[PDB]
């Protein structure tokens, strides 16, 4: 499908450049960032030189009563933080031309489809989220959106590859599209606001929900490891815990040393602007730093099934994630030792992905002795009223005997600027 699209904008060559037979013109910004861990990542910040802007061959001009199109892209969206963004849209990729053509836009927890035609008639479909929520998917969170229009039917907007709202628009007549598509923060009052956006693609047809959800596989990159907001996740990073069978709860230290162990406790507590926002705190506990286990490879992004070790800062102080696993029970419970004396105790971890049609971005952590045996995934149990941090072969067992485990999945939060906590 991204081999059809008639508009393939990736960054490569050290360049944004369109890949498609058409090769359309892009002009670039001065104010645009790219990510230099991934440059394909990019952000816009609410400045007028910070734009992106393709010309559009005249063939692909849209013009046409007709003709099906589809549009995808990954967002990553900041969380409001000030009341300046209530009641405020903002167009931030248009193809408008005379109010005819589409337009993606946002507002306060909002992602805004817009068509219209020659004749001011116009139709929307919308994507809701709240911010008065516990733990949000999509709060500054990488989202992946696809738009599909079929002239004789409907609009449909997708998030991360499923049907969210769809509206007729056979009552649309001509719709003639602008020459350009302008991506820039059009109208938004808010100063600080930004978008971070990546792998954007327009496509002729009207995607089916296959074409959707196999794009949404592509384009995840799998065999990387995400941190919790979509980001690739790195070694050498702090990230604060987080248990998604016990989300109100945080990673914290009984003692350093085999006498003491980790576990989590709560609440979190939560972070709040009046009207705008009311989260649970997401930087608390004890922070963890995946280490290299193979030192031969310079990169630092973790993939899936890397040997790692598991860093436990406690005091502005760096511990390892340790057990001894021939404990009694089938729990093996987590300490954090001093590194000078590991010794033989259990420490390597084998990083691993899981994708179900849950919360993105799940991580799990499978505990291996010094001769490779599996020690467990690393969860918790629950000893004396506490929730003891524990690896066991149990949880393994039941994902391979196809029965349902929750309590090891992961993940790992970094302090970013769109959370602002
Ligand atoms: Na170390």
């Amino acid at each position: 499908i991204i081999n059809t699209s008639i508009l393939n904008l990736r960054y490569e060559s050290n360049h944004l450049i369109d890949l498609s037979r058409y090769a359309s013109k892009i002009n670039i910004g001065s104010k645009v960032n790219f990510d230099p861990i991934d440059k394909n990542q990019i952000q816009l910040f609410n400045l007028e030189s910070s734009k992106i802007e393709v010309i559009l061959k005249n063939a692909i001009v849209y013009n046409s009563m007709y003709e099906n199109f589809s549009t995808s892209f990954w967002i990553r969206i900041p969380k409001y933080f000030n009341s300046i963004s209530l009641n405020n849209e903002y167009t931030i990729i248009n193809c408008m031309e005379n109010n005819s053509g589409w337009k993606v836009s946002l507002n306060y927890g909002e992602i805004i489809w817009t068509l219209q035609d020659t004749q001011e008639i116009k139709q929307r479909v919308v994507f809701k989220y709240s911010q008065m929520i516990n733990i949000s998917d999509y709060i500054n969170r990488w989202i992946f959106v696809t738009i599909t229009n079929n002239r004789l039917n409907n609009s449909k907007i997708y998030i991360n590859g499923r049907l969210i709202d769809q509206k007729p628009i056979s009552n649309l007549g001509n719709i003639h599209a602008s020459n350009n598509i302008m991506f820039k923060l059009d109208g938004c009052r808010d100063t600080h606001r930004y978008i971070w956006i990546k792998y954007f693609n327009l496509f002729d047809k009207e995607l089916n929900e296959k074409e959707i959800k196999d794009l949404y596989d592509n384009q995840s990159n799998s065999g990387i490891l995400k941190d919790f907001w979509g980001d690739y996740l790195q070694y050498d990073k702090p990230y604060y815990m987080l248990n998604l069978y016990d989300p109100n709860k945080y990673v914290d230290v009984n003692n350093v040393g085999i006498r003491g162990y980790m576990y989590l406790k709560g609440p979190r507590g939560s972070v709040m602007t009046t009207n705008i926002y009311l989260n649970s705190s997401l930087y608390r506990g004890t922070k963890f730093i995946i280490k290299k286990y193979a030192s031969g490879n310079k990169d630092n992004i973790v993939r899936n099934n890397d040997r790692v070790y598991i860093n436990v800062v406690v005091k502005n102080k760096e511990y390892r994630l340790a057990t001894n696993a021939s404990q009694a029970g089938v729990e093996k419970i987590l300490s954090a030792l001093e590194i000078p004396d590991v010794g033989n105790l259990s420490q390597v971890v084998v990083m691993k992905s899981k994708n179900d049609q849950g919360i993105t971005n799940k991580c799990k952590m499978n505990l291996q002795d010094n001769n490779g045996n599996d020690i467990g995934f690393i969860g918790f149990h629950q000893f004396n009223n506490i929730a003891k941090l524990v690896a066991s072969n149990w949880y393994n067992r039941q994902i391979e005997r196809s029965s349902r485990t929750l309590g090891c999945s992961w993940e790992f939060i970094p302090v970013d600027d769109g959370w602002g906590e």
